[PDB]
């Protein structure tokens, strides 16, 4: 029989993770009951929820369900680290058939705040067998990641350490990972930031991961495996990703109000223009159909400011990204239709091309140092630095969900490798 099997909330901040476990649950049930079906799901959740949010799922073929059920449970027992307050170890198991009826679930999840209660409801409805360790907390993303609908998907290769190395500082030649970036990039993306010299792929937590590299084949995912220098590694796998989709925005057509622990992409103009503050960020505000909304581009979006900080008054705007503290935490954006700015201004002298002075109330203009005069104000449509079309903020500062602009296919984007 072939069985979905859901698992999250293994994470400890110290030796254990989410998709570790999974791995080693895989390898267990593979000796033991049967075969994995396919490559296993990483399905990230709603982002906002008070980094690295995403649950496991994976495809087996066994014989009796009641003994995967025991095969998992005995490797979570094993393994999660069960005394850590913030680890609520949940799993499922669902008959292929089943899983569809799961994706307005999944979809709640990533998008949505779900209650605990929910999860146990819809077990109840389908007489799920599940384990909940502790809390039921992780029954939410072991349900999520059985029903999640993946119309579009990306790849990660994740490449784990041996134990004994956990909590370490890791190895690795840098150089190695920018150039294989050179070579296969846009096939692996987001793993290095060229400008702020930075390998993304690489954590800088006490956890099992050594390196996850994004990307589009299965192909490209072991190529950059084999040009890159690290220490060994232990485990590796392959998984199947909702990241880089921005599977996690809701449109603003889609909702009457806007809420906080909610991503969003909507259109507005700028009505209170950009301004700096106290740590390094970059507000602005934007009139938009559900009225005045407050955008935020944060310190660590660095170049990505600049860019921010151009734009003026009555510029259609178009913005990506989560609502924390009734502030849109800017991920992408577009310059829709730039505001056009006349100005009337003083005549340029001729001769020198310096500025014409007043001559008087009705007495038009001046240059004294020619001898130049001039009866009428210029009249000048400014033009700006700020070219119309599409900017993010830098991989180093992406966010699992956010879809780079590599991977859409639009015209007018700004990329800056
Ligand atoms: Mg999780
Ligand atoms: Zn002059």
């Amino acid at each position: 029989m072939r069985v979905w099997v859901g698992i999250d909330d293994t994470d400890s901040s110290r030796g254990m993770c989410t998709t570790y476990l999974a791995v080693l649950a895989m390898e267990r049930v593979e000796r033991e009951l049967g075969k994995v079906i396919g490559f296993p799901r990483l399905i990230r959740l709603n982002p906002t929820i008070p980094r690295g949010n995403g649950a496991v799922s994976f495809l087996v073929e066994v014989d009796d369900v009641g003994e995967l059920v025991d095969v998992v449970n005995e490797v979570i027992i094993e393994h999660a680290m069960l005394d850590d307050e913030k680890t609520n170890p949940g799993a499922v198991f669902v008959d292929e058939e089943l899983a569809v009826k799961l994706k307005p679930f999944a979809d709640k999840a990533i998008k949505d705040v779900l209650q605990i209660d929910e999860a146990l409801f819809v077990i109840g409805k389908y007489f799920i067998p599940h384990l909940r360790h502790k809390k039921g907390r992780g029954l939410i993303g072991a349900l999520a990641a059985v029903g999640a609908e993946l119309e579009d998907f990306t790849l990660e290769l994740i490449a784990y350490r041996y134990p004994e190395r956990f909590g370490t500082e890791r190895e690795y030649d840098e150089e190695s990972f920018f150039d294989m970036d050179y070579e296969l990039y846009p096939q692996t993306f987001d793993n290095v930031d060229w400008c702020n010299d930075v390998v993304v792929c690489i954590p800088n937590t006490p956890c099992p991961v050594l390196y996850g590299i994004r990307g589009e084949s299965v192909e490209a995912l072991y190529k950059a495996m084999e040009s890159v220098k690290t220490e060994p590694v232990d485990r590796r796998m392959i998984f199947v990703t909702n990241h880089a989709t921005d599977m996690h925005l809701i449109g603003e057509e889609e909702v009457h109000r806007l809420e906080n622990y909610r991503s969003y992409r909507l259109r507005g103009r700028v009505t209170l223009e950009p301004y700096d503050i106290e740590g390094g960020h970059v507000f602005f505000e934007i009139d938009t159909k559900f009225g005045s909304v407050k955008c935020a581009a944060f310190e660590p979006t660095k170049q990505f400011r600049n860019v921010i900080r151009l734009l003026r008054k009555g510029d259609v705007v178009e913005v990506y990204g989560s609502m924390k503290k009734d502030t849109i935490n800017l991920e992408k954006i577009q310059i829709v239709e730039l505001a056009e700015i006349w100005v009337e201004k003083n005549p340029i002298c001729p001769s020198c091309g310096r500025r014409m002075e007043s001559a008087g109330r009705g007495q038009g203009f001046r240059c004294k140092k020619c001898r130049t005069k001039a009866d009428e104000k210029l009249r000048e449509k400014v033009e700006r630095e700020l070219q119309p079309g599409f900017y993010e903020v830098p991989p180093s500062a992406r966010r699992h969900l956010s879809k780079p602009l590599i991977r859409m296919n639009v015209e007018g984007r700004h990329i800056f490798r």
